[PDB]
């Protein structure tokens, strides 16, 4: 038995999350999606509806399972009887910072982790770019699954 | 279940090649080294001592396993009936090499590609840089598996 | 009918600006600078306008106007459909792809960038207004007017 | 009267090339696609011209143009003083810079970049032929015509 | 006669930064750290913890001493008759930042800056990384000096 | 007594080496240009001539000299009593590889390496591109010292 973690706020989650989501389901045995909840920042929307959002989007993945989690993620892969996280990187730059992480990540708990290369169609969208420009009515609909899309338009008005 | 292709040319294996393939060995079922042969160019290894030298130090690898192959990555991966790629990454200059080949392969053949960070230590070392400071005398010992240095340096001798 | 917007919070307008400004202007029939509203800095968007003005006053072809909202909105509600930006890093390029492929997608605004001048490699106006905080010498950095009314927001 | 000119080697010309052809034919007057004469390729200067013409049909202030030595001196001769170039990474980004300020620094001639376009990021004339040699599907990735004549070069 | 400054914040040190005094202190005959305070917000540790933690750990450097500032750090170099500042790099980002400043400094006050790149093993650990991650309880005791490991985990019980 | 190497081709010396020969000039005691003699690709100068170039150029600097090497450049360092090298970079890819080369030469010989940014008017220029730019007739007089300009309009007749 695989598996991996795959961690975020997802405030919202987007169809580039979710590609990573996917990806990651098809290669290890058993993916737990992560959903941070942070008593700093309070984004759009709850750790609630952003669990909602994602099982609605993952519900042909079988082997997926969304749940949240505070604190230190190595804390969380571990007392889950894992040591991979799985995470989806757009440039260079992300690498860069990514890397820092991975390291110190492994080098506290043991824990390993694998990134994937954005699809090319989603390289440029973002949960905090797709909120920003909702915000101001561009349309960002091709980029977020159809029920995001939905919820993301209650909480503008 | 599971599977991974590690790929790369390994003329020679480094310690920073070894630490991937462990790492993957660690989180799928089965792992094939891929030894990528130009036929067009003979490195410093032929094809044989390439493998002899990744065997002698993956011993301890009981999942792992280690074939040589040329032309498309992808189809040396479908043949075996998987579906991913895992590499090593060291730079942000690296990522973004690598993302284009790999959304290359994604898109001509649905494989996917799954990078991991370099461990610290290895940082600086590469096949080619080994050998470029091997030849002018330059103590690599640190660097590569007991089953490289001493044919490394009898290869320039 | 060629034409380009130029967007920043320019707080203030810098040489680096203003060399943008001028090869965007001399390549365009149009040119438009959109200073963004983001009600906090050290200059008036009134303040920041009169000081691009004045920077170009040998541009007969560029403008310089507020904007809130989307950029893509203000480029597009005055009938145009480029943004031209200036870049002095690969790193800079990361960030502003993200931005010009979501605009792209968003509006069909495109966007052209154009690498610094060498001199102005270093120059921004937020490293500007804290070497000057501090008593630094950045009368080589910024236009000769906005020089002057910087010294006056400090002292 | 604006123009620029979008410079490379198109051995052969993809997607991507295409996409940008375009998106400076939207922006500026007159475009004018220099092929380079470097004298080892897949496609002669004659068929790669070809490629390019046979893609380009529906873009009227576009021409398609050889090349050889500094292209500053292509651009200049022309009367144009614009580069027009797509660019995938930071990386990319940090090598034209150097030549987008030599270019500058001995001609004056400026250079825009755009930002490639998404779906396009993976795609280039060399790999596209490399992927294909091997038997790799890459009809999605080229103008219908360059791939029927890529297919040629190969069997 | 020759000299540096290797400057931060140092809130704490980290080993990282200690090999980069080590490896100044050898090439210059005085090193000069200087702890840069912002005096309007407080880091985890004052400034006299902060030189107390440096100093513990670089008793046997003969030619280096600490002192603490604010303001532009080019005064501080100059007014020790210094013109010369040594910053560690991990990366190609904080080159290209890094760099914009060494530009500045070097226009307004003449000051060269010197970067030296970092060893490998700390390539992952900086005061803030380090801070978060004993923050939620996970173990950094490996990439900080015994002058500093405790007294953070102090300050955070 | 302190003192670094200032390795490179040099062929030609351009305005952005001697910016930085003139720095490292300034803040060690000594000072060697190490000029490579490279047997597999002979440039367009010879290396008595590239000596000559920077002789020329850097006339003003009493403690820096000029010599010519081959092979492994620690081995040069260290043979002259040195165990740092000094060179200037422009880009954060440029950093990059040079931080493998740095680290590698630190770990087989604990020879430092020192980074010095480049002046901001000549990010763009380069040995390579000054010739290039100059077989086509491009004025690339602003770029390199007085000298070397005349020299390689010879060279090009
Ligand atoms: N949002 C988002 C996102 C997350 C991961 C990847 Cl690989 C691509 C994305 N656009
Ligand atoms: N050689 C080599 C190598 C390969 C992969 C990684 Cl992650 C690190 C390395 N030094
Ligand atoms: N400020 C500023 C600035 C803006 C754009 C460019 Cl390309 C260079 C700069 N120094
Ligand atoms: N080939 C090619 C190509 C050229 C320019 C851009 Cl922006 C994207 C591409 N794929
Ligand atoms: N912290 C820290 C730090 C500082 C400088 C260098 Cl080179 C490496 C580091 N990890
Ligand atoms: N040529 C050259 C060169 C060498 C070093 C630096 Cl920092 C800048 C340059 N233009």
């Amino acid at each position: 038995m695989t598996g991996a973690v795959c961690p975020g706020s997802f405030d919202p989650v987007t169809l580039g999350h979710l590609d990573v989501f996917e990806r990651a389901a098809a290669q290890f045995d058993e993916v737990i999606v992560a959903v941070l909840i942070n008593p700093n920042k309070a984004g759009m929307f709850t750790v609630d509806e952003r669990i909602e959002m994602i099982r609605e989007s993952t519900a042909d993945l079988p082997n997926l399972r969304v749940e949240s989690g505070q604190g230190l993620l190595v804390d969380f892969v571990r007392e889950r009887g894992l040591n991979a996280i799985v995470k989806g990187l757009r440039t260079g730059t992300d690498f860069e910072y990514e890397l820092q992480m991975a390291q110190m990540n492994k080098h506290i708990a043991g824990v390993d982790t694998f990134f994937v290369a954005t699809a090319p169609a989603y390289s440029f969208v973002s949960s905090s770019l797709a909120k920003e420009v909702a915000t101001y009515g561009g349309d960002v609909s091709a980029l977020l699954p159809a029920s995001v899309h939905q919820r993301l338009l209650g909480k503008l008005r």
